């Protein structure tokens, strides 16, 4: 089977063959499609296969499939599987998955990186303060002083479900929220219930508008446990326009490194339930997303009144042209200070090479368009006029449900 | 089976009931989705007649009444005896109005009942489709205060006699290649114009040439009509602070006006429908402007504005985005030539959409097309989860009719 993809700026036809080695689901059917919903302890019975699906594609991607090796690998993972219902990942298997996992991301625009990912291995970690000196070294190496490396640091795998290691924080940095008893909100609105929670165990709260919040770890299943990132760890760029003088004046920062912390990672079956990874920024998760939605930062209003713009119908495009403005920003701040960051143009035209390259050495490139186009400016980007198709490999990232949802407290 | 759709912003969650009347397929399967893939006998013809008359009958609340099961069987004896049927005026309008109502990648649906239906079911030639278009033409243009409406030709019998109309759009602008090997006018358009010269039409070879409508009748070779020039509305495009922009030397017709689609309604085939609204700014602004492989000037704007153009870091790309939109919207208000923003069509979309779950169960929405080519996520659509199914009647893509026609 053949699937075709066409660019409808450039004609260009792209053939897909990889889409027939997806085994998750989309959450479409023949009736429905659900591409812009944005949420679409196994058995040993299930695992080899899951288990062996891996094991061949890690060992034909180092050409020894159906080598010795291979043999005695899967013979070995079998038996271990039958004994103790599990297995462990060799660390160059480990290294392969957490990598694949990033190459098969669908709604990652950031791709043409995935190969060089730094993996830090903390299968080796006990407690929430092992965990805790874990992510501060993540931290310290991806951040590098501003020369941004990805890096992705793996925690014990899943056993029964009782004893999981999780990050609760949903990115390593991320400022608090606090609601107001008027309603309204100081800080990131996106955070403000998980800073309660950090509240309720026992964090005082600076209660500023970029607070960095602490870290909450849980490890084994125990209940999680709080821990202050170092300051001078965070790396933060200080907003500023190269034009408008009075822009720092808004009093707006933000942090370099984006860390993403609570996902979990499929590799052969196994469930790392906390495997923070992280990278650089593209402009607009800040200048657009961060300070422009409504339900975040919501800075538009306020930067359109400082630049005098006819404010009293939607037609003038102020909000169109504030916004251009903070992005502008954002990116003249990051690169001002030396902080790796890329800008949507560069990173949506570097993805189509990145895509066009997959489909030629390895026959597709799954891709969410809802995702991948950037929230600016979409058709002005090579990827609006591209078509995509969207279907899950292994490994993979996937979402997991909120810990405070799930956990039994021990007390 | 019954489906919630989350909105991100507001936390609002709707449920979707309506889903479960789709029909045709989408492309997507369980393994596979194709979202963004821009195209993804009297045995037949009597269920499907019975499934509109049923939905027809039941909007006019005679649902199960005599009226009702006496028009199912007059349709039954028809195609049994005949092998088609012919619609009622009432069940040709309220067809079409359906068809737009269903149209997912339609951001302007709040005004679906509102749509002037011409039926010209009684033409017969493309000189008589020529004059039912230019009635079209004037009638929703309105001297710029815009009207919906839709003209619907005769349905197809054998399909050796469909009427079509060739045009992508009712207007449009030509299309040549240059010696220079460079494009001069809509680049879009030079297949289509080609076809014309080749007809016959005497192309000024200039950069926004009205093209000649092509019509054919009753499955004949089309033929070629010039639409009235004082008939097609046209707008010069300035900005009300760049002095320069002017100097482009830009305009734009004010009447979207599709032509190329067919209507389906009760399994009945209108391959020859062309309907019309009014402009969401950005589909000038920002698709015909700027797309690359159409009018393409971003380059020439951002260079009047004196922008840093050595990096695209800069953002020059975006900001003459915006002032090109701004222009735009602009220039039609000047003239009084009726044109919405892409949040104040959004805005409307996300209130048509409540309207549509709480008196329908579901509205099908096609995200990709629905958020704006510029400024997504601060329209609230892009916000809105939305959910993609085909129902009856609707509007389908059909084959460009050249590579169909037998000469
Ligand atoms: C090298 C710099 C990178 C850039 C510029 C980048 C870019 C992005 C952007 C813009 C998004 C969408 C975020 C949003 O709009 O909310 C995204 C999503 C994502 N990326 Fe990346 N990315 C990078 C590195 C990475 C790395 C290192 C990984 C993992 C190893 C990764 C895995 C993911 C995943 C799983 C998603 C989807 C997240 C979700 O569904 O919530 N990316 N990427
Ligand atoms: C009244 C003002 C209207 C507005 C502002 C509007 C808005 C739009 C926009 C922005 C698009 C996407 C266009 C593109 O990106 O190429 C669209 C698509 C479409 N609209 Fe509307 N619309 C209007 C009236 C109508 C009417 C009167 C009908 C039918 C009677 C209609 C049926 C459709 C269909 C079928 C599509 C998708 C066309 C395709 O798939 O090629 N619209 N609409
Ligand atoms: C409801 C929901 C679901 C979901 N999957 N994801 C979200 C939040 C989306 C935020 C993604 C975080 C940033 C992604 C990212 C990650 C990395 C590693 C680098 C970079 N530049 N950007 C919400
Ligand atoms: C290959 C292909 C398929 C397809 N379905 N559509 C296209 C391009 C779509 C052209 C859309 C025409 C304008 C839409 C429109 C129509 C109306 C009636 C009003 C308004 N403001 N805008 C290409
Ligand atoms: C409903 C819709 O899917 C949702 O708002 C999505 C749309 N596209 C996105 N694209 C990116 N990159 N990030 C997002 O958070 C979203 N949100
Ligand atoms: C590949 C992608 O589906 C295609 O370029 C679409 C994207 N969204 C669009 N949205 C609208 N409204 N009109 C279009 O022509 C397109 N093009
Ligand atoms: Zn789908």
């Amino acid at each position: 089977r053949f699937l075709k993809v066409k660019n409808w700026e450039t004609d260009v036809v792209l053939t897909d063959t990889l889409h027939l080695k997806s085994t998750l689901e989309t959450g479409c059917t023949e009736h429905i499609c659900m591409g812009s919903i944005m949420l679409p302890v196994r058995t040993k019975d299930q695992l080899f296969p899951l288990a062996k699906e891996f094991l061949d594609q890690y060992y034909s991607s180092i050409k020894r499939f159906g080598s010795k090796a291979h043999m005695d690998r899967l013979e070995e993972v079998n038996k271990e599987i039958e004994s103790t219902s599990t297995y462990q990942l060799k660390d160059t298997e480990l290294i392969y998955g957490a990598k694949h996992a990033w190459r098969n991301a669908s709604r990652c625009v950031g791709r043409i990186q995935w190969s060089k990912l730094q993996v830090f291995d903390a299968r080796d970690c006990t407690t929430a303060h092992g965990m805790f000196n874990y992510i501060c070294n993540h931290v310290k190496y991806a951040t590098n002083k501003g020369n941004l490396r990805s890096a992705i640091t793996i925690f014990p795998q899943r056993t029964d479900g009782k004893h999981d290691f999780r990050v609760w924080n949903s990115q390593l940095i991320r400022y608090a929220g606090y609601k107001q008893p008027d309603g309204s909100t100081l800080g990131d609105p996106a955070n403000v219930q998980f800073t309660e929670i950090c509240i309720q165990q026992g964090w005082k709260a600076p209660r500023g508008r970029f607070d960095v919040l602490p870290l909450l770890l849980q490890a084994n299943g125990n209940d999680p446990e709080l821990f202050q990132i170092p300051p001078e760890l965070v790396l933060e760029v200080p907003i500023r326009h190269p034009k408008f003088d009075w822009f720092k004046d808004l009093g707006l920062k933000w942090y370099g490194l984006p860390a993403v912390s609570n996902m979990l990672l499929e590799i052969g079956g196994l469930e790392f339930s906390a495997c923070p990874f992280s990278g650089w920024y593209m402009g607009t998760e800040i200048g657009v997303r961060d300070y422009c939605d409504n339900s975040r930062y919501n800075i538009l209003e306020e930067v359109a009144k400082k630049m005098d713009l006819d404010m009293r119908k939607t037609s003038s495009l102020w909000k169109d042209q504030a916004l251009v403005e903070i992005n502008i920003a954002v990116l003249y701040s990051f690169q001002s200070d030396k902080v790796t960051i890329v800008d949507h143009h560069s990173a949506t035209e570097s993805f189509i090479k990145h895509m066009e390259n997959e489909y030629r050495c390895r026959g597709g490139c799954p891709a969410d368009w809802v995702w991948i186009v950037p929230p600016m400016s979409g058709s002005i980007t090579p990827v609006f006029h591209q078509e995509m198709l969207n279907y899950r490999l292994t490994p993979s990232f996937e979402y997991q449900p909120d810990p405070w949802n799930t956990h039994v407290w021990k007390g």
